[PDB]
């Protein structure tokens, strides 16, 4: 069987959902870990070097560690676009606030339920090209799976029309909501912008409080996948409540909820719905 490599929980759930049993995955990135500067660990190294296939993000999600992916797919002497293939191929790229080239890409594609299908469309087409025999499975599941995704991105694109512009604002510690804002037209405010940088420091808390008493924002939401010290901060120092945990740079663990991209991303979209009717 096809040996496929992900590197992260989002990418791997999503290829499950394309490949059923029918290959070997593995994923790097340990769900709830943060997947922006991951050390691959020698089963890591050891399953790359034997993959068939393997995904990763791109667009400036796996290239932090200095490259930890880079360097990964280096060492296992693999070839861009022959053995691994970024699978935010298509997405409409936005990029970071501020810096802007090829390393000012915003990663956080799958956050827009549109970008999740073009992944799925990705995935499935590297698995087709490489395990021929099992190209109708795949494409079936593909079909199957977009659907899922886009009736839950067609019913959502309102979910938020209703909350009062002052209460409208996302905020995450880490800027990771660009293509939901994008999508869903609910514009997100962060203690960080991207994961690769310094975490929490007094300053960006200060900025995004500052920020922040200027709305009637109700609740602040905090990631599971990274250190939630500095968004209390910003919830003490504004008094608003942090109202839920919700995924970004990964799924939740196995059994809880949001323990898949699709669910994961139902539920931020309920969580965060709530929690700014709040
Ligand atoms: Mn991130």
């Amino acid at each position: 069987k096809l040996k496929v490599v992900a590197t992260n929980s989002i990418i791997a759930d999503i290829t499950k959902n394309i490949a059923g049993d029918k290959i070997d995955l593995h994923s790097i990135v340990p769900i709830g870990q943060d997947p922006h500067e991951y050390e691959p660990l020698p089963e890591d190294v050891k399953k790359t070097s034997e993959a068939d296939l393997i995904f990763y993000n791109g667009i400036n999600l796996e290239t932090g560690g200095n490259a930890w992916f880079t360097k990964l797919v280096e060492n296992a002497k693999k070839t861009e676009n022959k053995d691994y293939f970024a699978v935010s191929d298509g997405v409409d790229v936005i990029y970071l606030e501020g810096q802007n080239e090829k390393g000012k890409e915003d990663p956080h594609a799958w956050l827009n339920l549109e970008n999740g299908i073009i992944f799925a469309k990705n995935i499935a087409k590297q698995l087709s090209a490489k395990d021929p025999n099992n190209k109708e499975f795949y494409e079936k599941n593909l079909k199957e799976y977009t659907d899922k995704l886009d009736k839950l991105d067609k019913e959502s694109k309102d979910k938020f029309n209703k909350i009062p512009a002052e209460k409208k604002l996302i905020v995450t510690s880490e800027g990771a909501f660009k293509y939901f804002s994008k999508a869903y037209g609910v514009p997100s405010a962060y203690i960080w912008e991207i994961n690769t940088e310094e975490e929490g420091t007094p300053e960006q808390i200060k900025t995004l409080v500052e920020k922040l008493r200027q709305t009637k924002v109700p609740s602040l939401f905090v990631e599971s996948s990274v250190d939630d010290r500095p968004m209390k901060t910003v919830s003490q120092d504004t008094n608003i409540p942090i109202y839920a945990q919700i995924f970004t740079d990964s799924i939740a663990e196995q059994g809880k909820e949001g323990d898949s991209y699709y669910s994961m991303m139902k539920y931020n979209l309920d969580k965060i719905a709530e929690g700014l009717a709040k």
